[PDB]
């Protein structure tokens, strides 16, 4: 394939037990590679990470109500997948598709996700350039500079990690068309 | 121009110097803050602090750091300082509270997520004034690299030294993108 292109992009999204990685942990991870024009080249290996029920039945109330209602809390018990499992097979996918230190990490408020990857999945982190490509930076500029662009952005729920990433890419495509001057 | 003070669309820009890349071990050496309106006009420049650190600290930071902070006399300003981080945090919080409502402004700058790591560990009271989002000018840099690299000729790079001048640099970079890369 024309994979390994220097300008290819790694997008990802995590679900977690909450906002503070000091104590909280990673529940689900997904990965999409695009070319630089945002064409999805590959959906990588999705993972629920297995944790116990003392972990799962002691989140914040935002997390019990929404990981329950999406069937993720239940998928975590089902899984017998480790973090070092997810890590090795995430970094694997990503070595095929793009080089090393080339792509930033891409998604909405991707810095928050990066806090968890840094602590818990360092080997995966080291493949990335140190920069983020945070689509919410663009959303914050559009709010102030051209707010009506946001009518064309699509918000369809929350869902799995996978469809969240696709919402992020799609959000950026809208910007590419209506907000950037290429 | 206190006219614009309190406007919900104001942006908080900052830059930090640290003793390295890893907040687990490293500490903050300097903080500078600039407030702009949503159209990037500078409304107010914040008190600049070199944070007091002992000689133990200054003399054993990584070699990049003794090199460049040595180079710039930040190291020296840090030895001269009696300014505690608590103090800087208190001053900085009061300053931003004057210019923008709580929860409104993302944190703004180049690779600003990195700074927010140290802000979050060491100055959580100041972090609470910000919206949870970042406005990261280097995101736009990475888009420009791929979609319209020629805009980057118009971005002005220049020297570190001041944390204030690193910030004015980011603002200026975004002004450039505003003009050449965004439709608006
Ligand atoms: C919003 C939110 C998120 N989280 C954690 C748990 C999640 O695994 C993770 C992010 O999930 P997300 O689905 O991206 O969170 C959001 C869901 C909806 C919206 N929104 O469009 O109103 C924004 C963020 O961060 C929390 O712990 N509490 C919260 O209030
Ligand atoms: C409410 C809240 C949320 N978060 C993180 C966890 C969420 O995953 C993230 C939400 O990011 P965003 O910039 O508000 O919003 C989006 C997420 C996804 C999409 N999308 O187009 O798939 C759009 C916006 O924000 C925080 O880090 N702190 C918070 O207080
Ligand atoms: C680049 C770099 C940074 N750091 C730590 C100490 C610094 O105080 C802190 C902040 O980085 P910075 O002082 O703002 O340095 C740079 C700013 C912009 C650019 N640039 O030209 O893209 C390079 C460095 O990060 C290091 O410890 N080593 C480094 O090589
Ligand atoms: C090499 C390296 C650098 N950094 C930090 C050091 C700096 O604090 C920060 C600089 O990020 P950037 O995206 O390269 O920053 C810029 C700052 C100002 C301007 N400008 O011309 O206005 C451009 C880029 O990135 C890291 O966080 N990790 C690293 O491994």
């Amino acid at each position: 394939h024309m994979a390994g292109n220097d300008s290819n992009l790694i997008w990802l999204d995590l679900e977690m037990t909450g906002l503070e990685p000091v104590e909280d942990v990673i529940l689900e991870i997904a990965i999409i590679i695009t070319d630089s024009e945002l064409n999805i080249l590959a959906q990588g290996p999705i993972f629920a990470i297995s944790q116990t029920d003392d972990v799962l039945d002691n989140m914040n109330p935002w997390c019990i109500e929404h990981h329950g209602k999406s069937g993720l809390t239940q998928r975590c018990r089902d899984s017998e997948v480790s973090l070092a499992h997810a890590t090795k097979e995430s970094l694997a996918f990503v070595q095929e598709w793009v080089p090393q230190g080339k792509s930033p990490m891409c998604g909405n408020s991707i810095g928050q996700d990066r806090r968890f990857i840094n602590k818990y999945m360092p080997d995966f982190e080291d493949h990335f350039h140190y920069r983020n490509l945070d689509v919410s930076t663009i959303k914050e500029l559009a709010k102030r500079w051209k707010p009506e662009v946001l009518e064309s952005v699509v918000k369809t729920g929350a869902h799995l990690a996978l469809d969240a990433i696709k919402e992020s890419i799609a959000e950026l495509k809208v910007y590419r068309e209506l907000f950037f001057k290429l």
